[PDB]
C-alpha cells in the first residue's frame, strides 16, 4: 500500500476557488500541524488551522530567512531566491524592520487614498482599449496584468515603456518550472534594475526607487544589490498578486451569479466582497515558509529547530472554527481576521493597494461591461500549479 502519514505538498487546484482534495483533509485533520513531504524528499511542517497559524507568523523562532539551508523550497524555482541578497521578505529583526521602513511611507493610508484618482484612469484606459476592439480577449493580458503592472511601476518610478520586457520576465519567473528558468528571469530584471540606478543616479526622479538611489543608496545604508532585490519583489509582488486576484475573482463571481448580481446592485458590498474573495481565494501560500531557529511546542507537536514550516494560508482560511461553513463563497460575511496576507511584522505590505485596485476593477467592470461572461467553460481553463502564485494562464472572455 502507498498510503503515507506525510503527503506530498504543495497540491494543484482543480478549481480556482475550491481547496485541492489534499488540503480539505489536511484541514480536517485534527491539530495545528501536519508533516508533509518536499519535492526533494525533506519532511517538512504545515500549518492547517487559524489561530496556530497566527501564532506561528508572530514567532520569532520561525525565520524567515530563505538563504538557510533548511528553508522549506517547494520546487526548484524557488533556488533562485536564495541565490542574490534577499530583500526584506527573507529577512529577520532587526535587519527587517529597518529595510522595510524605508518602503512604507509609499503604502500609508493616506497615499492610497491619493491613488485612487490614477487607479481609476489606469483601470478605465485599459478597459476603453479592450472594449473598443471588441470580443473575444484574454482578460489576463488585456486588462488583469497591465492595470496593476501600471500603476506599480508608477509608485516604484520604474519607465512603463519597458512594459514588454519586464512583464515577460515577470511572467516567466511566475511560470517557471524549474531552476535555470527562474534564475535567468531574475538575472534579467536584475540587470534592467540595475541600469536603472545608475540612470537615476545621473539623473534624479519621482518613485520609490528615485527615493532610495538618492537617499539610502548614496548613504550606503542599503546595497546596490538589495536595492535591485526590493525593487523587484515590489514589482512583481504588485504585477502578479492583483493580476491573480482579478482573473480568480472574476471567474468565481460568474459561477456565483446570485452573488454577483447582488453586489452590482449595492455597491456598498464591494469592499466586503474583496475582503471576502482575498479569503477564499488564498492565492499565496508560496509566501508561508518559514525555518524553526530553535525548538517549539505546538500544543503537544514538537517542531525541531532547523525544520522547515509552511503556514499554509488558503486551509487557515478554510478554518470553520472561525468562518461558518468555510467553504461557502459569502460575500455579506465577514472576511475579517482572514491571513491571506499573512499576520505580524511580514504582513503584506501591499494590502491595502491592493484592496484599492481590486474595489475600482469590480466596480468598473460591473460599470462598463456588465454583461461580461467567460467565452470558454470553467473546465477549459489551465490553473496554475501549486508552486506559484494561484492564477490562470489566459481567461477567454466576452460580452455584448
Ligand atoms: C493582491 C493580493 C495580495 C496577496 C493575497 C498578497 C499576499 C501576501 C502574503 C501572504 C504576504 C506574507 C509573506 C510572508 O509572510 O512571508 C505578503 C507580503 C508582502 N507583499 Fe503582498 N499580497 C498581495 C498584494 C501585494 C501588492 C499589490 C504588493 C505591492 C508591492 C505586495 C507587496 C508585498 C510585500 C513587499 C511583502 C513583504 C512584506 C514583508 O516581508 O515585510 N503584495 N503578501
Amino acid at each position: 500500500p502507498q498510503t503515507t502519514d506525510a503527503p506530498a505538498f504543495p497540491s494543484n487546484r482543480s478549481c480556482p476557488y475550491q481547496l485541492p482534495d489534499g488540503y480539505a483533509q489536511l484541514r480536517d485533520t485534527p491539530g495545528p500541524l501536519h508533516r508533509v513531504t518536499l519535492y526533494d524528499g525533506r519532511q517538512a511542517w504545515v500549518v492547517t488551522k487559524h489561530e496556530a497559524a497566527r501564532k506561528l507568523l508572530g514567532d520569532p523562532r520561525l525565520s524567515s530567512n530563505r538563504t538557510d539551508d533548511n528553508f522549506p523550497a517547494t520546487s526548484p524555482a524557488f533556488e533562485a531566491v536564495r541565490e542574490s541578497p534577499q530583500a526584506f521578505i527573507g529577512l529577520d529583526p532587526p535587519e527587517h524592520g529597518t529595510r522595510r521602513r524605508m518602503t512604507i511611507s509609499e503604502f500609508t493610508v493616506k497615499r492610497i487614498k491619493g491613488m485612487r484618482p490614477e487607479v481609476e484612469e489606469v483601470v478605465h484606459g485599459f478597459l476603453d482599449e479592450m472594449l473598443a476592439a471588441g470580443p473575444t480577449a484574454d482578460l489576463v493580458s488585456q486588462f488583469a496584468l497591465p492595470v496593476p503592472s501600471m500603476v506599480i511601476c508608477r509608485l516604484l518610478g520604474v519607465p512603463y515603456a519597458d512594459h514588454e520586457f519586464f512583464q515577460d520576465a515577470s511572467k516567466r519567473l511566475v511560470q517557471s518550472t524549474d531552476a535555470q528558468s527562474a534564475l535567468t528571469a531574475r538575472n534579467d530584471l536584475a540587470g534592467y534594475l540595475d541600469g536603472l540606478i545608475t540612470q537615476f543616479q545621473t539623473e534624479p526622479g519621482a518613485g520609490l526607487v528615485g527615493a532610495l538611489v538618492a537617499d539610502q543608496l548614496a548613504n550606503g545604508e542599503i546595497d546596490r544589490e538589495e536595492l535591485i532585490s526590493t525593487a523587484m519583489l515590489l514589482l512583481i509582488a504588485g504585477h502578479e498578486t492583483t493580476a491573480s486576484m482579478t482573473s480568480l475573482s472574476v471567474i468565481t463571481l460568474l459561477d456565483h451569479p446570485e452573488q454577483y448580481a447582488a453586489l452590482r446592485a449595492d455597491r456598498s458590498l464591494v469592499p466586503g466582497a474583496v475582503e471576502e474573495l482575498l479569503r477564499y481565494l488564498a492565492i499565496a501560500d508560496i509566501a508561508g515558509g518559514r525555518v524553526a531557529t530553535a525548538d517549539i511546542e505546538v500544543e503537544g507537536q514538537l517542531i525541531r529547530a532547523g525544520e522547515g514550516v509552511i503556514v499554509v494560508n488558503s486551509i487557515a482560511n478554510r478554518d470553520g472554527t472561525v468562518y461558518e461553513d468555510p467553504d461557502a463563497l459569502d460575500i455579506h460575511r465577514s472576511a475579517r481576521h482572514h491571513l491571506a496576507f499573512g499576520f505580524g511584522v511580514h504582513q503584506c505590505l501591499g494590502q491595502n493597494l491592493a484592496r484599492l485596485e481590486l474595489e475600482v476593477i469590480l466596480n468598473a467592470l460591473m460599470d462598463r461591461v456588465p454583461t461580461l461572461r467567460l467565452a470558454v467553460p470553467v473546465e477549459q481553463l489551465v490553473l496554475r500549479p501549486g508552486t506559484t502564485i494561484q492564477g490562470v494562464n489566459e481567461l477567454p472572455v466576452t460580452w455584448h
